């Protein structure tokens, strides 16, 4: 059919939303269809749902999901928490496919990180992409660290022939800082960057956002998506 | 030769140099000849010296280092920065020889995290563990986001064939939050926790810290390193 990304991040709070949301923008203004899938989300006690902040940030309103669970933990820990199993493999790539159609870049995003329990029995994102031919961004960091769990977040990507459509900075910090020009180059060897997103970013208004994301992106790249 | 073992970590900041210390004192404890060794070091402008460190709390005399720098980044990066080169990779392979002796365990602090590049091109401490045919003992938290971190890490143990010793949780709070404890449980399903040491184990003096260590690790698991 269309085009299916998975939007992964090395680890919680690298902003996968946010840039989901983003390329979801840049995507749409690039008169591409967007959808995005957020099979399981997590942290709905304190108000947390992705999928809205897509809708609200991006105009986005193919937006689908399965499971919501209130506490703040990895979807099996707080699934276990409910007394309640986890959606099943099944549905999620049945879901994702129903999603995709020719010109529709459907967006998949996971919890948490790359390797994270999603589905059961023992389900990942990776697994999810595999099974749907999809391919990853990876929404990293600028922190110290990064480029370590770039590298594993990376290889475990290859070592399922998941391929890596690149990396994106979720938060870019103003002013950088050595450590965030640093790795922000590192970065660039490990793989492309396809954007930077300013820090709080978030919060902006739709207007603000679809103009950050217009620019933060590559015109040529988005639209190459197809 | 002996047993060799390199120390790392799901990244920087989890307590790998204070478990180096943990292991290493809880195994001169269970009479066993220990040498440890820090091939890359940096933030020496800042003081940083985990040797030392190791040195202090658990009374280690064999320290070997081998590169320092002065900045606290990445070694490629406090290199690049203070004009200097990485070391060869035969270089730490040799520093490590070196020190391997029948009846000595020998520890290889890494330098943040597995997948550092800790000499050119691209050269990891997980390429050095297959070199020195040693197993690698990864330090972790029990905090949010540390499950994918622990499995990245195994993860990329497994593709070299490097035999994962085991696993440290290098600050263990008291009490636990629902999440520690979730964490904990979720970590010791993965891989052995071979140990969980008290936060800020790394302000005790000698004898709390020999005394801490000894209670940290399995006795018996400690003595089987080494034969
Ligand atoms: O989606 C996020 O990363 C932010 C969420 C919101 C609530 C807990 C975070 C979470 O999901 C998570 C945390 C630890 C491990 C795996 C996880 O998936
Ligand atoms: O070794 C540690 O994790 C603590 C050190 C203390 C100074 C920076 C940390 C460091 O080494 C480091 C950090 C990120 C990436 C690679 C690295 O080597
Ligand atoms: N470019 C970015 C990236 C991330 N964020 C913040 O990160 C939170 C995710 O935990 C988001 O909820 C948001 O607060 C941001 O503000 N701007």
């Amino acid at each position: 059919g269309g085009t299916i990304l998975v939007v992964t991040g090395t680890g919680t709070g690298v902003g996968k939303t946010v840039v989901c949301a983003a390329l979801a923008s840049a995507a749409r203004q690039a008169g591409i269809d967007v959808a995005v899938c957020k099979p399981v989300q997590t942290g709905t006690a304190r108000g947390d749902d992705d999928l809205a902040e897509v809708g609200r940030l991006a105009g986005v309103t193919q937006l689908a999901g399965l499971a919501r669970y209130p506490q703040p933990m990895a979807p099996a820990a707080a699934a276990e928490h409910a007394g309640m199993a986890l959606p099943a493999r099944d549905q999620i790539v049945r879901l994702i496919a129903d999603l995709d159609r020719p010109g529709r870049l459907t967006l998949v995003e996971g919890a948490g990180g790359l390797l994270v329990e999603l589905a059961e029995p023992g389900v990942t994102l990776r697994d999810v992409a595999v099974d749907v031919a999809a391919a990853a961004l990876v929404v990293v960091t600028a922190d110290l660290g990064t480029l370590n769990h770039t590298k594993l977040t990376l290889e475990a990507l290859a070592a399922q022939q998941v391929s890596c459509a690149g990396l994106v900075i979720g938060s870019w910090p103003d002013p950088p800082g050595l450590v965030a020009a640093s790795n922000r180059s590192a970065l660039a060897r490990i793989a492309m960057v396809r954007a930077a997103l300013p820090a709080g970013a978030a919060s902006l208004d739709a207007g603000d956002f679809a103009a950050m994301s217009a620019a933060a992106f590559d015109r040529n790249w988005v639209a190459g998506l197809v």
